[PDB]
């Protein structure tokens, strides 16, 4: 079971800046109930942004994509290729861009959070992996957060 996880503007945009550009609560609680108790996978660059204090990412198995032998990662697992990543019972690929586009044709799941802001692309903004027709599932409904931003969340599969 490898899956792909992610939070996206309408537009596709998932970060910007190095920030996720939004602020919804409901997201990380919503990205915790799908991923805890499971293996995570992400990449080098990916934890390597995420604060020391919050690194790795408790109740789950914690992988990270690097091709440097030596990365210290601590509390976490490194590998060097995208096949040993994914070899759990349950994967869930969490992030970046590289990782997403080289994960994507071994993904089965997605679990999408569409945020309703319209935040035109921009050159060098993170962007959401394509899904193309072979997917099916769920759309979800609009929902508002406690703060007013609207989210909805998708939940796609194919063989
Ligand atoms: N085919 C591959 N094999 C091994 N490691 C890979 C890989 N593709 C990507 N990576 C790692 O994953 C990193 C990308 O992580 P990321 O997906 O979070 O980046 P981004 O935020 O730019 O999309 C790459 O820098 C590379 O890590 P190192 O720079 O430490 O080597
Ligand atoms: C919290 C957030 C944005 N939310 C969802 N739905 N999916 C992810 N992969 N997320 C995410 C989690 C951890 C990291 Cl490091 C990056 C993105």
């Amino acid at each position: 079971m490898v899956g792909l996880i992610w939070a996206q503007a309408t537009s596709g945009v998932i970060g910007r800046g190095g920030d996720i550009p939004w602020r919804l609560p409901e997201d990380q609680a919503h990205f915790r109930e799908i991923t805890m108790g499971h293996t995570i996978v992400m990449g080098r660059r990916t934890w390597d942004s995420l604060p020391a204090k919050v690194r790795p990412l408790p109740g789950r198995r914690n992988v990270v994509l690097s091709r440097q032998a030596d990365f210290m990662a601590s509390g976490a697992e490194v590998v060097g290729s995208l096949e040993e990543a994914l070899t759990s019972p349950e994967t869930w690929v969490i992030g970046g861009g590289q990782v997403y586009a080289l994960a994507l044709p071994y993904a089965t799941r997605c679990e999408v959070t569409e945020v309703d802001i319209g935040l035109p692309r921009e050159a060098g903004d993170a962007l959401a992996p394509v899904l193309d027709e072979t997917w099916r599932g769920e759309t979800g409904e609009w929902r508002f957060s406690r703060s007013g931003l609207r989210y909805r969340l998708y939940s796609y599969h194919r063989s």
